[PDB]
């Protein structure tokens, strides 16, 4: 079949329609041309978050095996409450409407690219978060796994940490939502260049679309910021 845009080459079997590379192509047009954005990008220290990833394996037991994702997972559980904002599907009767949260994983199998949902509608324990990382893995391995067996998505996460991420973006359809895109990044905050200061400093990457608001690009550096500083120190959630 064609070239780009098309049926026979492609890796894409796969996920809601995409036969192939035409149909992937067709589907982000889809995405790209109702959805008009601009990535933004900002850098996290993880130097405890990752310290406390590595002393919490003990207790994991590789029942879920505590990656990056789940405490993202409740990482943006959290901050979707405090900014209501991009409500998927709008409404809601209770309580209270802003819209549950309910995210979503992209998942990269051989058929193609699945985003399972894991429910919350405001809460995400560390089991609840890592009880469906073994779970949408699994499932993952069997195709098992279709936002459309149970939609209602309201933020889906991209995490390709195995490379890295500055600013990036792409979102799907409205009744789903992209969150954030990892895969790397380092402030450029171990300034210093001395001979004694720490060095330091390291970072996650995250990056994240957003469709045309009322609000703006005031708006839009100002959640940056905030999620910057969220994730420098993660006890700021907590308050």
């Amino acid at each position: 079949g064609p070239g780009m845009a098309p049926v026979p080459t492609g890796v894409f079997t796969d996920i809601p329609i995409s036969n192939i590379r035409r149909v992937i192509a067709q589907r982000l047009m889809q995405s790209k041309q109702t959805i008009p954005h601009y990535y933004l990008s900002i850098d996290v220290n993880m130097g405890e978050v990752l310290l406390v990833r590595k002393e919490l394996n003990k207790i994991l037991e590789g029942r879920s095996k505590i990656s990056v994702n789940d405490f993202i997972i409740k990482a943006s559980a959290l901050a979707c409450l405090k900014v209501p904002e991009a409500n998927s599907s709008w409404m809601d009767t209770v309580i209270r409407q802003n819209h549950v949260v309910d995210v979503s994983v992209a998942v990269s199998t051989p058929a193609g690219l699945i985003t399972p949902i894991v429910f919350n509608a405001h809460i995400k324990g560390v089991e609840t978060i890592a009880n469906d990382v073994v779970s949408l893995a699994t499932k993952a391995r069997e195709g098992k796994l279709q936002p459309h067996e149970f939609q209602g998505g309201t933020f889906t996460i991209s995490n390709l940490g195995m490379f890295g991420i500055k600013n990036f973006s792409a979102i799907i359809n409205p009744p789903q939502a992209c969150i954030l895109a990892i895969g790397a990044s380092e402030d450029k905050l171990v300034p210093a260049d001395n001979e004694k200061g720490f060095d330091v400093a390291s970072m996650m990457s995250v990056t994240l679309s957003c469709d045309h608001r009322v609000v703006d690009g005031a708006v839009g550096a100002q959640w940056l910021a905030e999620f910057r500083k969220y994730l420098e120190k993660p006890i700021t959630m907590l308050l």
